[PDB]
């Protein structure tokens, strides 16, 4: 159960391609989390 940045998820556990699932838009993000 892994998708890309444009994939879309509800939790970070979904991101397996070195992405971070933001709780804002509920979608994976590149460069991991954003500060």
């Amino acid at each position: 159960e892994c998708r890309y940045l444009f994939g879309g998820c509800s939790s970070t556990s979904d991101c397996c391609k070195h992405l971070s699932c933001r709780s804002d838009w509920k979608y994976c993000a590149w460069d991991g989390t954003f500060s």
